[PDB]
């Protein structure tokens, strides 16, 4: 118990969750109006893909993903199908982000990239052709137009200088002209979670929202051009970003904030920035585990009070370490082997403890997130006269897809907050490439 009592400290009442939710409602109302849109934690960022304005332009297009530590390119081809556009990947590449890619400028950044567009269009006999290009962009951008927007800021770790606040896209050709190897026509730019959205909307018409938890958390949603006062007009429906990453970001969450989470903000790349994400985001989980075992540790209840030399350094416990650990049949064989590579000889109660210190993390995060997503639906809910209002939810991230059970917690976790609400939730299958491109083909019928 004395081990419990500290792990203890990680659980979450429903009405602490409801009080988060209510508070991430009353921010992202803050995100929306002129007036605190500026000083607002969850910015609530305009994406200026508005409600299928139909008209799509069919053919092959390129998308661009950046955002996760692999940089990905890829071909999908987009037709006409019945209940609106089809799409599929049929090439595709990734390349791994380099070191001086990051420490560097924003100007090298790119330049990698434009090697990287352009080796997939070598390998691929296929540099001799000017096509379409989408671009998903995992990151917080202010955008001006579809195919316009600033960086505001790098989040997940990226730190490349001359970034933040430059038109991305304006990077993007910059670079690509600094080859003539090659030359696309960017079309569009888009956020992850909306490419997600988008994707599965095809699939299911009632996808109104897209959600992304992996290393980063962030949502996005369908809302009324009325209530989006950072773009003129009030007719229509344009989705939105909430990069609800940053929620807590001005103390909206001071009060479940825990020791091991001020330690992971406070020797992160970006201190006192996305404070939510930290308490999901794949890119802090094992980290936060790590923390919580070395206090076990100090306190003389995990490994004999002895931690390793590599249970000391940072990222050591990586986050799918966390899910393996979680996978562990009872034999504790898959729990024995992870310590045992990370230079420890755990005991059978030691490896119990790491178990259950894996799953207070994950359990959080689970309902941490779904107080996010509740919030989004109940705040959408607000304009949806009728009875029980059935919406689709796109997700995609190792997290979410991949961790034993966070999956099942999260959904009925959200299940419990959101009443009158029927949600379904979906999984996209190349969301981000398919996404952009089929953005891509709309906004393309006015640029093309
Ligand atoms: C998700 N949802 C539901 C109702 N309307 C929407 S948004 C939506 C938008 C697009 C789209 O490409 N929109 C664009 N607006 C401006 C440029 S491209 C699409 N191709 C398909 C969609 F479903
Ligand atoms: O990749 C998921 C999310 O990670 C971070 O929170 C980024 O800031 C956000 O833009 C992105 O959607
Ligand atoms: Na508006």
């Amino acid at each position: 118990t004395l081990v419990e009592q500290i792990l203890a400290e990680f659980q979450l009442q429903e009405e602490d969750l409801k009080k988060v939710m209510r508070r991430m409602q009353k921010e992202m109302d803050r995100g929306l109006r002129l007036e605190t849109h500026e000083e607002a934690s969850v910015k609530m960022l305009p994406t200026y893909v508005r409600s299928t304005p139909e008209g799509s332009e069919v053919g092959d297009f390129l998308s661009l993903d950046l955002g996760g530590t692999n940089f990905r390119v890829m071909l999908v081809k987009v037709g006409e199908g019945e209940e609106g556009q089809w799409s599929v990947k049929t090439k595709h590449q990734m390349y791994s982000i380099p070191e001086d890619a990051m420490t560097g400028t924003a100007e090298m950044l790119f330049d990698y990239i434009s090697e990287c567009i352009s080796d997939f269009l070598d390998k691929h006999q296929m540099k001799h052709k000017k096509l379409p290009l989408g671009f998903t962009f995992s990151f917080p951008v202010r955008h001006e137009d579809i195919d316009k927007g600033i960086l505001l800021n790098w989040t997940k770790g990226f730190k490349a200088s001359g970034a933040e606040g430059n038109n991305v896209v304006g990077l993007l050709r910059d670079a690509i002209k600094r080859r003539g190897d090659f030359e696309m026509d960017v079309v569009a730019m888009v956020n992850d979670t909306v490419a997600t959205m988008i994707s599965c909307y095809y699939e299911d018409h009632q996808c109104e929202v897209g959600m992304i938890v992996g290393t980063g958390c962030n949502a996005c949603y369908m809302e009324e051009m009325q209530n989006v006062e950072l773009v003129e007009g009030d007719e229509g429906r344009m989705c939105v970003n909430t990069e609800w990453g940053a929620f807590g970001d001005s103390g909206e969450l001071d009060e479940f904030l825990l020791e091991y989470d001020r330690l992971v903000d406070e020797s992160s790349a970006n201190p006192g920035q996305q404070l939510y994400e930290k308490l999901i985001g794949g890119k802090y989980m094992g980290e936060l585990v790590r923390l919580v075992l070395l206090r076990l540790v100090d306190e003389n209840l995990l490994f004999h009070g002895e931690a390793s030399e590599q249970l000391r350094t940072r990222g050591a416990f990586e986050t799918r370490f966390v899910s393996q650990v979680e996978s562990d049949t009872g034999d504790r064989k898959q729990i024995y082997n992870i310590l045992s590579t990370l230079g420890l000889r755990p005991s059978t109660t030691d490896c119990d403890i790491v178990r259950r210190a894996c799953e207070s993390v994950s359990t959080r995060a689970a309902h941490m997130c779904s107080a996010g997503l509740a919030g989004v639906i109940n705040r959408m809910r607000e304009s949806r006269s009728e009875d029980v209002m059935r919406i689709t939810v796109g997700v995609d991230g190792s997290v979410y897809k991949l961790h034993p059970s966070f999956k099942e917690r999260f959904h009925a976790s959200v299940r419990r907050l959101t009443p009158s609400c029927e949600i379904t939730f979906i999984e996209s299958e190349e969301g981000s490439g398919r996404g952009a491109a089929l953005v891509s083909a709309v906004a393309c019928k006015k640029a093309c």
